[PDB]
């Protein structure tokens, strides 16, 4: 097993995958690591089962058909790995806790959004659909946007923003388009 957190790239109390060598602190994994269960799979294995098992599911979609999709287990379980794959760039520091407003010549957005909220909802059942779920993880970069302005901080948004949509395309298997 890697001596490294798989997200955060850190030493400490860590949790290993009994399938494969990744690592894990306890919160750093989506869903948190679980109490008891030998073995136990993390979330990389548990979505390279879903594609073993059908292998078709990686044929191209719609995104707009993957939005309408109720939040049944297997949905769940993949937009909580594409959350766990933004916490695993560095940048999503910055997006991680509840922000706040207050530079000269912007105002503050109307429903701010934050990861760590996401991933309570997430904890909590609140999203029915898939479109749920990828509006406020959208909604979180495009206020970062608005509030940063020609400030080249904006820029930050846009390379957490980069890694949610190539992850997004990447685990609905979204069809490639030019
Ligand atoms: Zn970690
Ligand atoms: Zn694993
Ligand atoms: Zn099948």
């Amino acid at each position: 097993n890697s001596n490294i957190c798989e997200v955060c790239n850190k030493w400490g109390r860590l949790f290993c995958c009994d399938t494969c060598p990744r690592s894990f602190h306890e919160h750093c994994h989506i869903p948190s690591v679980e109490a008891n269960k030998n073995p136990w799979s993390c979330i990389f294995c548990r979505i390279k089962t879903i594609q073993e098992r059908c292998p078709e599911s990686q044929s191209g979609h719609q995104e707009s058909e993957v939005l309408m999709r109720q939040m049944l287990p297997e949905e769940q379980l993949k937009c909580e790995f594409l959350l766990l794959k933004v916490y695993c760039d560095s940048k999503s520091c910055f997006f991680a806790s509840e922000p706040y407003y207050n530079r000269e010549g912007s105002q503050g957005p109307q429903k701010p959004m934050w990861l760590n909220k996401v991933k309570t909802s997430l904890n909590e059942q609140m999203y029915t659909r898939v479109e749920g779920f990828v509006q406020d993880m959208r909604l979180i970069f495009h206020n970062h946007k608005e509030f940063y302005r020609e400030d080249k901080f904006t820029r930050l948004g846009i390379q957490v923003q980069d890694i949610f949509e190539k992850n997004f395309r990447n685990i609905f298997a979204i069809q490639e388009t030019s």
